[PDB]
């Protein structure tokens, strides 16, 4: 089998198992603002301070002082690296450029090399020619080189001249698709030569860390599952839930509009702070300074869990980010405090004109995640319509699903909550009616009397 | 990191993390009348007007005079900083001599900000090269230039000969796409080569104080919370509330047509007048004759109000501006008149022919800004059936609902009011019966002998 | 007729009816990354592996010693067989200079089989008098050549000039297209004049074992079917059934999320390896963990029957592969097993964000194979309404639906079991409720006081 090199860029060493063939070039196009220079920089220097490689960069329209200045806002220095003699920017801004090239590869220890960018070195049949030589001329040396190629169109073209995806070995387009007045990056592999891949296009972000490619296809189903039992806030859901939540599970909390899906988020990331477990609670409806009013109305200070450095509070709009970098943003947020209860509120909010399969790739991450990490998350969801069908197809990630709908009764709104998952576990298949105080939420007894409920009143 | 530099223009500060990148050029491409020459003018403009800085002009085809006498459109002279020496227009009636030119008047008064407008018009291989020769020969000078480029499609290629993209650091498109006969400015940065920016479209409009860009992103969900309560007009209603709507809150009055939404915003407003607090009326279906004809009948003189300065009535029909301007002209009058309660007649309306994303976006911020301004707001909704839900998913907006609905009852067509749902206050949970009469409001007791009314046919 | 050649590629030999036209050659044009070089190689490959005859590569692009490399890779030496002399790699570093080495070098190992690839690099009024008098030289010898072209769009142009499919006695397609970001490979044969063929693309994928395609037209309705009965896990279910399930049967459970679907296919598969026969579990909604815990909660050590090698559990997310990967791993791993019960949990996961075609061509590439392999088959379904129908059209493959729904009553979620269709065998036609346990399902007695539950609402 060909012999891979790790990029050590996370999430690209999934799609391509093992990273990218060692020898051999790879061809990485995208339009203006793709990431080409980000991703041909990242590789050079993740080869320097963790393999201690000596790498060479070739430019052909940006100065080296750009490219040094450019990479300093992810937090790391380049001419310290060529100070060293780790790294070589090959300023160049026909065939003794290759002989020139490969003379630093033997008198520099040949690691890794970039060319950013080949298409205004060649500014259709010489292209081919031109591009066909380098290739070769850098297979004699038997250097790992990437070669950054600009495209016109998202799904037009693979490149300018659309010749160099044959002469390459490999193949990676990144795209920067535009959406409902939205961008979403995207990095696929089209093909890599006597290896296997990841096919299709996947999502990835750009932060301070650099390039974050977030693989959805390397997720495997390995979350590791417990009988351990936390308290879900309310001792009456508990004993609902025979014994409480679990551990290692996600809790669904579906209903209309006003129910008490908050309610019950806030009681639950209470109980963690209770306990003196860490919590974070992901607000995208409501504001911190409204949360903190609402809770103080049932009578749970979330001022309190914060200075007792226990209960984080990250409010933000959906329409405010992506879905990539909503889920970076939990990721991140996670890995710092490391929480052991966490609760979105809500995944509808979150699912307000995304498309449906964006949403559905979403909620995979984030269940996942949680999983894999063995925290609880409780995420909420509001029904369209008011007094009821999942609609969605994704009762199949939530391990516990509670029931909240309006009962009419008596020319009266009465609430009323029921469990219809419990995976693992016996629960009360009642339909119990419960109501709202300034001590919180009291479940009751259910409605003998009233057996056409999920529908209208008696 | 990579310095910016401040435009002073409202959102571009905030979409851009900053401004543009200091030492080197911003490119802004676009379809003809986009506001490319506008941003380029306000861009020099606010330099020499807040940070006085001198800024040079580079003309090409639109004469100084012109310049000039289009800029004075929006209020401010150019002539007389020409006249001082803060900014020097150099008409452009090879690049060697013209970047001579510009080079020798960069040092003459040492101007810190430049714009190029256009260099779409001295004018694909033979374009790099001249354009990455301009760029090369100011980032030399390190002045802050913005190149202002053209394009023929407005989601076609970036540039006219699509290479001006690569040979930029930064990439700016002010886009005017047309959306069944309606025209919507939007600005998106494409990518900034060293720092970080806002990914996506955000609409932006053009008044007589220039660009106004509208980030729904940059808006944070940080809005003040308060226990302070208000009343609504009607008694049994502050009452059925819990002591009345709160100060900071958003509610909604959604049902079928001739239920009494109106009915509820003229008391809501006739309210504001009477404790000698001002506040705006939105109207969008009916005109001010009808309303004071109405609000007469029913015992409130909208005259009088309008007469105390108190009560400002502004009718205009939704398809008479884009929700674009509908916001900016919604912000604009609130930030004259400074008003405590606003009440807007009505949203459904305002959704006619209007994409659901751009209706989505409009609605988060009206609701955003009146919650950060502590502005009481009431907004009503039609509903389409007589005998219905939540239109689509505004209730993670609105903190308070209160439901009108028909009841045919023993062949009578009576009107019921409840409400639905408040948050962080107790609210009476009855479906209680009102009828309506010249003095307002009578809301009666609930309908214990039929339950089976609410969202439902009975 | 005219007499074909065998390419000894699964599926090819059945979608060309026979295989490629003998004497004559055959056009392979595809986008990059295709497998057009891979079915080039896998030719001549089987030709020297299986009819023993000697046949010659034209390398024009790509040198011996990477197409060794690459060809490697699926685990096939192609040296070593350049050693003997079975095959020659005839590398192309004046058509009739080329086709006087070819011609020259056809006669020297007597070679039957001949690949170029590729044709588009040598290089529309020229292609065509080039490309005509190189098929011409090639039929004159006899020997049947492939010839690969490339294309620029997936459904675009079927070759680069659009003259090299008119030329060509035979034409093969081969297609990458992407569909919500997910690259799914396609091979159709366009024509061939002579013989017969199958009209219409077909999937395939690519492995280790090299090109696998899955004609969904070839497999015939030729499935035995015998008498044999089997348990199902539950003795009451068996009986309910008229003796339980045929061997030689394909059976659905379909219902509501958390009715106990999963219960159903652990207690199917714990009855194969109860009596020591061997099973696979396909999961792709719960994991591993889970699955041992709910199995284990169940009273079923689902540890044990993996020890005892009667049971294999194989989990993965619905989104981490392509249909077209879905069915070739469920294969593959059934090859290897060979067991006699498989259990999928669930199709519904399986329909997540994909087309209605390419899912409903997989149910039938699933059910076909297990029905002529004679492996008894439960797969589940999950409900979108939690109180339904039968999702698609795909009752039509299933021998026996378990339908399973909740019935509210008196303020309770009671759930209920029927047998609602058994092809071949009496079957109990009442609704009776069941209850679950740690011991499993306790199938009870139907509800005569309430004649509404089914597919409705009571
Ligand atoms: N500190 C940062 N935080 C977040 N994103 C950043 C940061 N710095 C850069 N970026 C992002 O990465 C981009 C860098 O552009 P880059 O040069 O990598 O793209 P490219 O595809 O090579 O462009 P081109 O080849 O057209 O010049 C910026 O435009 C921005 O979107
Ligand atoms: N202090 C209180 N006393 C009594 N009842 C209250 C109190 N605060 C809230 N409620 C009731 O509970 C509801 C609050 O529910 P919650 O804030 O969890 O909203 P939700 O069900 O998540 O709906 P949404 O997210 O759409 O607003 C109010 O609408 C009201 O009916
Ligand atoms: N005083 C004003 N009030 C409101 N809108 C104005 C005012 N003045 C100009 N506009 C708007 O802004 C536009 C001016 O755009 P500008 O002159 O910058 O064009 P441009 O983007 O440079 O395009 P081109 O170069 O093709 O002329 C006008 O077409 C009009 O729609
Ligand atoms: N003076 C009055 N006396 C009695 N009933 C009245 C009087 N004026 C109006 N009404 C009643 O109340 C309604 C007034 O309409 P209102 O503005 O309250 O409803 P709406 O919900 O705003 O209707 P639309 O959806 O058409 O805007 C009339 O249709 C009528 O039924
Ligand atoms: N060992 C392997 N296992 C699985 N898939 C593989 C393996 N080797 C190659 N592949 C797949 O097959 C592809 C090889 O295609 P091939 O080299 O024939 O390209 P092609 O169709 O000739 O295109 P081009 O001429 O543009 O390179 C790889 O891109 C990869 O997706
Ligand atoms: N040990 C137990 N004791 C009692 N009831 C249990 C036990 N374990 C599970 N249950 C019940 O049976 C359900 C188990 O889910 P099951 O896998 O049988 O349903 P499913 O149809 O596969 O659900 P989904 O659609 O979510 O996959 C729980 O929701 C609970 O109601
Ligand atoms: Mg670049
Ligand atoms: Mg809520
Ligand atoms: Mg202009
Ligand atoms: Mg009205
Ligand atoms: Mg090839
Ligand atoms: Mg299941």
């Amino acid at each position: 089998a060909i012999a891979k090199m790790r990029t050590m860029i996370e999430g690209f060493d999934d799609i391509s198992h093992g990273g990218l063939p060692i020898g051999r070039s790879t061809l990485v196009s995208g339009t203006s603002g793709t990431g080409k220079t980000l991703f041909s920089i990242q590789f050079l220097y993740n080869g320097i301070i963790e393999f201690d490689e000596p790498g060479v960069f070739v430019t052909f329209e940006e100065t080296p002082q750009d490219i040094i200045k450019n990479a300093r806002s992810f937090g790391w220095d380049l001419a310290k690296l060529v100070d060293e003699g780790k790294l070589f920017i090959l300023d160049a801004s026909l065939s003794a450029l290759i002989e020139r090239i490969n003379y630093a590869i033997q008198k520099y220890r040949a690691r890794r090399v970039s060319i950013d960018s080949v298409t205004s070195v060649f500014q259709s049949s010489v292209v081919r020619r031109e591009l066909f030589r380098l290739v070769a001329r850098l297979k004699q040396i038997g250097a790992t080189t990437v070669m950054t190629t600009e495209r016109i169109e998202e799904y037009g073209p693979i490149a300018r001249y659309g010749v160099e995806e044959f002469v390459s070995d490999n193949v990676v387009i990144l795209r920067n698709v535009l959406e409902g007045e939205r961008r979403r990056r995207t990095l696929e592999i089209l093909k890599l030569r006597g290896t296997s891949h990841m096919k299709g296009e996947y999502p990835f972000t750009i932060t301070d860390h650099g390039i974050n490619i977030f693989p959805l296809g390397a997720m495997r189903l390995t979350q590791r599952s417990s009988n351990v039992r936390v308290s879900s806030g309310v001792v009456r859901l508990d004993e609902m839930c025979g014994g409480g939540f679990f551990k290692d599970s996600i809790i669904l909390a579906t209903g209309a509009t006003g129910t008490g899906k908050t309610l019950l988020v806030s009681r639950f990331v209470e109980n963690a702070c209770a306990n003196k477990e860490r919590a974070i609670l992901f607000a995208y409806e409501e504001s911190r300074a409204q949360l903190l009013r609402n809770a103080y109305s049932w009578g749970m200070d979330f001022e309190e869990m914060e200075r007792q450095n226990l209960l984080k509070i990250v409010c933000a709009y959906p329409e405010s980010a992506g879905l990539e970098d909503h889920l970076q943003i939990i990721k991140s947020e996670i890995n710092d405090f490391k929480p052991a209860r966490i609760a979105i509120d809500s995944l509808s909010a979150l699912a307000r004109g995304v498309s449906n399969n964006a949403f559905r790739q979403f909620v995979i991450g984030v269940t996942g995640y949680a999983k894999q990490e063995e925290i609880t998350g409780l995420f909420t969801n509001t029904s369209d319509q008011f007094m009821s069908i999942t609609d969605s197809h994704i009762a199949a990630i939530t391990d516990t699903i509670i029931l909240l709908q309006y009962v009419e009764i008596r020319g009266e709104m009465s609430r009323a909550i029921n469990v219809f998952k419990m995976r693992g576990s016996w629960h009360d298949k009642a339909i119990r009616e419960f109501m709202i105080s300034d001590k919180g939420p009291d479940i009751k007894d259910s409605f003998r009397n009233f057996e056409r409920i999920i529908s209208g009143s008696p």
